[PDB]
């Protein structure tokens, strides 16, 4: 088991920690929600399939910078949604296949009512998630930790 | 501050996220109304009433599935109505009891002029609300996300 991003960089068989840049609309409203998806950017696979099945959760979502202080939210794990900081670990996703596919999280902010300004400095650290990785084989219990970035400055219209 | 669901589950003190399996009417014809009341089926209470307020919003409804496809219509929060998909954060609804208290957010759906056959799945997911709970005590923001899919299958006839 292993994934990559779209940028092209690896997290490999074991777990590890990478970086990902996400672009962000960059004026949001009280009451409007910025969506960072990050199917498209982060893709896993199998690497047995026919003889191991991978198990594959949410294990946390945490906010940093200035969606930590400005903002509130949800995220949406594999259909279902829960709050963003998360509060446990979600259920699990199976990936039976050595064909990429995506890893499911999206994440849907709100500006809280003291937000104005610039809420999200481009280049900062917005968000980790935590990718839990197990199986139905051996003992291995693994963690993918993906630092979430932003591309581009967000101003909330005061 | 927790909430509760009828025959269910509960999400605790400090929010989280829970699923909500509800009845629908089984046949509703072009014209005639769904409605999805979740007043039955979700209650919330206040742990500290003799010294905390607590307030609650619907701060985000969307819909999913065969809801959002197949029906248009709107969110009635505490006696006032409001476009579903919501647009805006709701007012407030005050938790002052130890008692279970409804939590008054009811669905009004009617089929779209196009519908027939089934047009909400059994098991489906048609629904996301988000209910928010604050108070005049500490700084507690807290999100309850609630999860709805419909127990049965609608039929809108042609
Ligand atoms: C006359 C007067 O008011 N005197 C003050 C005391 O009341 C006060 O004691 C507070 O009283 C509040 C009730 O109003 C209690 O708050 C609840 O705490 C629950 C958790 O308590 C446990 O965990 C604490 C750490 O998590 C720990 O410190 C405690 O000892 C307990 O083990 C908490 O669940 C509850 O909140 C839930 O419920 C409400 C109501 O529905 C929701 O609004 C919330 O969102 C949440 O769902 C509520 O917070 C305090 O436990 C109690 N503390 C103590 C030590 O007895 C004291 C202390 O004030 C606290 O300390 C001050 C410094 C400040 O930080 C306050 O915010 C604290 O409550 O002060 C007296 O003067
Ligand atoms: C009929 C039959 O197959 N009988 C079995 C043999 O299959 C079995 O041989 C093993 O098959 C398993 C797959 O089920 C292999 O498990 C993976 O091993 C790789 C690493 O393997 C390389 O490294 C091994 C030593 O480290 C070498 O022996 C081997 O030759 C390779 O060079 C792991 O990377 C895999 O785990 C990763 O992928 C899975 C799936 O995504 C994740 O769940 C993991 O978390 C991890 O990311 C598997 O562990 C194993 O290599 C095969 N062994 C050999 C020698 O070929 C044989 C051995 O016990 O037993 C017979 O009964
Ligand atoms: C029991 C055997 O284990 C190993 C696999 O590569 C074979 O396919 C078979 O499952
Ligand atoms: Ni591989
Ligand atoms: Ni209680």
């Amino acid at each position: 088991f292993a994934c990559k991003t779209a940028n092209g960089t690896a997290i490999p068989i074991g777990g590890g920690s990478a970086n990902v840049y996400v672009n962000l609309a960059p004026v949001v409203n009280v009451g409007q929600n910025l969506v960072v998806d990050l199917s498209t950017q982060i893709f896993c696979h199998n690497d047995y399939p026919e003889t191991i099945t991978d198990y594959v959760t949410l294990q946390r979502g945490s906010a940093y910078g200035g969606v930590l202080s400005n903002f509130s939210g949800t995220v949406k794990y594999s259909g279902s949604s829960y709050p963003f900081p998360t509060t446990s670990e979600t259920p699990r996703v199976v990936y039976n296949s050595r064909t990429d596919k995506p890893w499911p999280v999206a994440l849907y902010l709100t500006p809280v009512s003291s937000a104005g300004g610039v809420a999200i400095k481009a280049g900062s650290l917005i968000a980790v998630l935590i990718l839990r990785q197990t199986n139905n084989y051996n003992s291995d219990d693994f963690q993918f930790v993906w630092n979430i970035y932003a591309n581009n400055d967000v101003v909330v219209p005061t």
